[PDB]
């Protein structure tokens, strides 16, 4: 009862800073959101601030990945696959965080630093399975980091890509592997 | 004067609106900031959505020339002076940018009616594009591909920084064309 109405609480607050970023939205639609009252979302989550950081945290990129290239025995396009299916799916399932964080990275504000583990975590393993790919002739870029920025583009902002797509004549993660494997 | 009037609220909607949102912002806030009576205000731009589209009119890509015919026909040439026009004016006017987001996501009524204010660059885009690949100077996996990654620079160049700053000077321009000229 008490996790129950913590996770409702939560799941409100994503619904409502989503739909309107974090200053449009206040304390008391969460807490209408959740048929809580303030007081009682003050009580477990302490204010506004921590709340939206408690929101990354509970629902921003699971901060225990397993190694990818290792799972898939070093086979890059394996562990991209897989990489870019778990990350895709997490951010289809839980959108607001794409939005929220894509947004928050234009505001450059002091919410950005503590939010950025939330999102930001698993860049580092990206890189990895990139350069293992390419030392492996298996994929080929002109840079880690223009493949990055656009790679990172579609797992946050998956939407601009299909507003491209509804601009300039598929699956998200077999689209990021061709480009990669166009040889 | 009609006109002045006009341009001092325009210059306050994209002020405003650039800082909290279509949502977050009112017309009450935008008359304020132009020191204007709101139902004056309201009148002259027939309501804050006209209001909003109009701050797109006067501020967007509405302006460009055939940089193609500009630049003889020499893609390289004419992409540097897209990229280079084109980021100039991003720089120059940051809400186009950030606001084309707020609405990408929230798959607006407005975006439709915003659209208008990048469609008309982003043809002479992939003109630009594929008058390169046919002369054989650039080289790419596909058109969409192409002007996802460089459209996204383009209107979100704070994201690019901040991969930029995750991943490790050095001309913007020269990097868009290094990555479509690399055999």
């Amino acid at each position: 009862s008490r996790e129950q109405t913590m996770e409702n609480i939560l799941k409100a607050a994503k619904k409502k800073f989503g739909e309107r970023g974090y200053e449009g939205t206040s304390i008391q639609e969460i807490a209408k959101e959740a048929k809580v009252n303030v007081a009682m979302a003050s009580y477990y989550f302490n204010g506004k601030e921590n709340l939206y950081y408690e929101v990354f945290k509970k629902y921003g990129l699971a901060n225990e990945l397993p190694n990818f290239l290792e799972k898939n025995q070093f086979n890059p396009i394996n562990a991209l696959r897989e990489y870019l299916t778990v990350f895709t799916t997490h951010i289809k399932e839980n959108p607001e965080i794409g939005t929220l964080a894509y947004e928050e990275i234009i505001k450059e504000s002091a919410r950005l630093e503590k939010i950025k583990p939330y999102f930001i975590g698993s860049f580092e393993q990206l890189k990895e399975i990139l350069q293992e790919g390419e030392k492996q002739g298996v994929f080929h870029f002109f840079s880690i980091n223009h493949t990055i920025h656009w790679i990172t583009s579609i797992v946050l902002f998956p939407k601009f890509k299909k507003f491209i797509d509804g601009l300039v004549p598929g699956d998200l993660v077999s689209r990021i592997i061709s480009a990669l494997t166009d040889k």
